[PDB]
């Protein structure tokens, strides 16, 4: 089966040793406390459980004999037993590529990989556990934007000036890439490096989108700063503006932030996280009840320079619900209600 | 994505070559010739399959440079084609977790592990062939315990005076690992070392489980020696002892023997094994013919210090079916029908 | 769990560091043009997609010190992120299996492996992108041939007088490998060297096939020649012929053929291939239009030793549709109807 059977195997000469093996150890425990309104679902969602986001991966990079750029590739498996999943990962559930790297042109990957827009929204901004809320919350219809996602061709341009950067992506949808839809996105990056602070920007924007009955479009913006001063101090700010429109003259936008507010010293940091979505807005209407926002608090202690532990607590509260364009309660990270999340962690890079 | 995204990556300083690759290959052929009162029944369960239950895992320890106790982590894969089964294992599907060590109080790990009272069930009580009946057969409601189990901390004592040792566990049930139950258990095992003799006592209890539309609560109880005889003769012995509490009102007991006898001579083991499960007791009445029982015979040739090559015969005879609290069949290893087993195997670990 | 539990990693001494990591890279940028008589469906079905065939694998051998004939293992992840497929692979879903093999007598391998039939139809036969058309597709009920198939023991000769070489096999069908089904094949291949020509002929038999509300038996008979000149001109012709019986009487018979030409200069390879399914016919009545065929073209860069380049464009044309014995339409590699792709890619060996 496949592009070659296994012709590789038999004609080509093995290139023995070319690989490394690497993972991270991550384990958290974490006791979530819920309050959706219903005893039973409260019981069933919260109480304790392990995170165990340990993954291993394979990488490697070959010069070629007969082309100058590098080539590059990458296999990375996912979660090995993530809290409210069953226990196994596959190899290639996250960030999976080939690519070549020219010092003069950067890095082109083709495979599985962060957009640009989510790679600024999950870091800094998700951090510490904001990410219900900023990373895969809010309610606006459409999608808008993807996170780690297959069939993705990603430009990361070189470092310009030592102070400049870009990356640009485009890809299948996640529909197309199951031949069962046309849907397709495409996003770029922007970072500037003024100092102690860097600026940074994003765009995506969806296509071909089908939900609730229609076709969607999406754009969404991105604007951001993040800085860190001399007394071990550091913090970041981002804000995130998404529009939707479908395809029966429907119109739909729903702003969002994100901050944070680190303090280290020695081998400890302190963090302090906050991040909102606000009311979604349709037709020109406010939808009341439909905002989330995410307090949270971290302490974190440099055991190794391998390794840190933490500690987490945050509190998640989340909009009220609302319909779709199908008459049909849309799913958001709402949807199974407020919680409070209490955890300690381990990660361990190798 | 993730409690910390690609943090761990970015920041911390990568602990090269600091893993090991380890793996079991072992693969049993085996023939299965069932009696099961319906003639394609038989055709369809029977014949010969083969049982690859190859793994591959990883594993490592660390010294962290402030911390005293040893940072112990393993990712282990499942089975890769096990018989009755379709191919590919995920990564984390066996034993899979992080932990401490250290030489005065022993281990803690957190993850997914055998319980307590599993791991004398497995070891040595269910070998050579003796599960089907001893490990998960059995006519019990509810859960008697569970095996390997996801969102577990286990601790592990130091074997004090090089006599006793004690394994504890708690953890989450397989529903609320989901977030759709609040299911959870508990389980305590000591071994007694008495010269040439083991003594094994263990307990598990399970709560809240759900099953058959009733709530359940689960206690089991075992007690098993062991001896090793310097002619070459060694043997084990277990009495299980399970009940079980259904929330309407209903109470069932169930008790279990397992014995096996072994005479190992230069490259040589034959081992016999015997296990039974007696009579269901239903709200004080013993429900006839519920009981199980299974008698095989093994011999087993040294053939490397990394290796063995074996080959195996066994005789099921399963109890004749029993109803649920929901007045549906309650499924047991028996549902399937009684059969012999003929089969050869290797074990190789690298 | 398992035939022995965990008794070998406790009881056995570790082979450490005798396994080999190695692995495929593999990428296809594929853009496909579907012409199905429905817009939707082609949407859907069409566009670009990347289909990433990287795998990981791990094997070894091991010298037992009571047994002559050499231990050897493998096993292999499956695609990390085909086309039309989501991401993650598990290992063990390619060629994973346990041996031995000594140089009087060849090879004997269990587990899962390709059948000897389908070994010579996926290579040479089936590239560049003849499968749709010659590796699963065809008309014809039942199970043509297995390909990748578990439960399998294959025997492979040695090179008789560096002339001759045979591969026989047996193994269970797929319901079999569930406990649901009693169906089994046995194969065999020959293969002869004369000269710049290579001759090959295969058999397989497939036994007790559900499907279509029947029971099926399939022959199928192969012969095929691959040729390699010094002037850089090689080809391959192969002719497949396959009956099929099903339980109620009705008999089918189908034919087929694929064949290729290529020329090698310096680091270029150019190649042209077709393969085409002839009609069906049922119980002595040709069916019109269910007929397919390919016809392919490829130009391929020996980029490095252990690597190419290539670019390559296809254009498949498939039959109409036809039923199957219990009234309803038979699946068939054309059902998603006519297409063409063009794509370029990349395959890597370490
Ligand atoms: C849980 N039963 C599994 C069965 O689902 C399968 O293994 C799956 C594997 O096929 C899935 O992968 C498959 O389905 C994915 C969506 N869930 C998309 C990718 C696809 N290859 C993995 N995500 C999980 C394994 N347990 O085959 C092995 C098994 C044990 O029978
Ligand atoms: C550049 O950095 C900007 C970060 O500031 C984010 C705060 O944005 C305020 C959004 O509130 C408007 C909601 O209607
Ligand atoms: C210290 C380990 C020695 C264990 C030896 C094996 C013991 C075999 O005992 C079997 C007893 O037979 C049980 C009959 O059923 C008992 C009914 O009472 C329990 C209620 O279910
Ligand atoms: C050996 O190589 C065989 C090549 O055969 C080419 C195709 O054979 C003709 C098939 O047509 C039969 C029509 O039913
Ligand atoms: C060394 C032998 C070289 C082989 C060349 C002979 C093969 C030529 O036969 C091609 C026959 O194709 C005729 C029609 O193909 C089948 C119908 O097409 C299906 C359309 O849906
Ligand atoms: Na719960
Ligand atoms: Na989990
Ligand atoms: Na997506
Ligand atoms: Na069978
Ligand atoms: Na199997
Ligand atoms: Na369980
Ligand atoms: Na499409
Ligand atoms: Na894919
Ligand atoms: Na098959």
């Amino acid at each position: 089966d496949g592009a070659n059977s296994d012709a590789a195997k038999e004609y080509l000469t093995k290139d023995s040793f070319s690989y490394e093996v690497y993972g991270i150890i991550a384990m958290q425990a974490a006791y979530r406390d819920y309050d959706s309104g219903d005893a039973k679902q409260d019981d069933n969602l919260g109480g304790m459980q392990l995170n165990n986001e340990s993954r291993i991966g394979f990488r490697g990079k070959k010069q070629f004999a007969n082309f100058e750029p590098t080539f590059i590739w990458q296999i990375e498996g996912g979660y090995v037993d993530p809290s409210f999943g069953g226990e196994g990962a596959g190899l290639g559930e996250r960030d999976t590529f080939v690519g070549f790297e020219s010092a003069s042109w950067g890095q082109v990957r083709l495979g599985r990989v962060l957009t640009p827009m989510y790679e600024l929204v999950d870091w800094p901004a998700s951090n510490p556990g904001l990410g219900d809320v900023y990373d895969w919350g809010g309610a606006i219809g459409g999608a808008k934007y993807q996170d780690r996602q297959s069939n993705t061709i990603r430009w990361d341009s070189p470092m310009y000036a030592d102070k400049f950067s870009i990356d640009a992506a485009v890809g299948a949808g996640d529909k197309a890439g199951l031949g069962a839809g046309d849907d397709y996105w495409g996003g770029i990056a922007a970072h500037y490096k003024l100092g102690p602070l860097q600026l940074d920007a994003a765009y995506e924007g969806n296509r071909n989108i089908e939900a609730e009955g229609q076709t969607w479009e999406n754009n969404t913006y991105l604007v951001g700063v993040q800085g860190w001063f001399e007394n071990g101090i550091s913090f970041f700010a981002q804000y995130k503006y998404m529009e939707a429109d479908a395809s029966n003259g429907v119109n739909e936008k729903q702003d969002a932030m994100s901050a944070g507010l680190m303090y280290t010293t020695g081998d400890w940091q302190y963090k302090l996280g906050y991040a909102a979505n606000f009311d979604l807005e349709r037709d020109g209407k406010t939808l009341s009840n439909t905002s989330d926002d995410v307090v949270s608090a971290q302490i974190m202690y440099f055991v190794d320079p391998s390794a840190v532990l933490y500690a987490r607590a945050r509190m998640n509260d989340f909009n009220e619900g609302l319909d779709g364009l199908d008459d049909a309660a849309r799913w958001t990270s709402g949807t199974n209600g407020d919680y409070n999340e209490y955890s300690v962690g381990v990660e361990y890079y190798f």
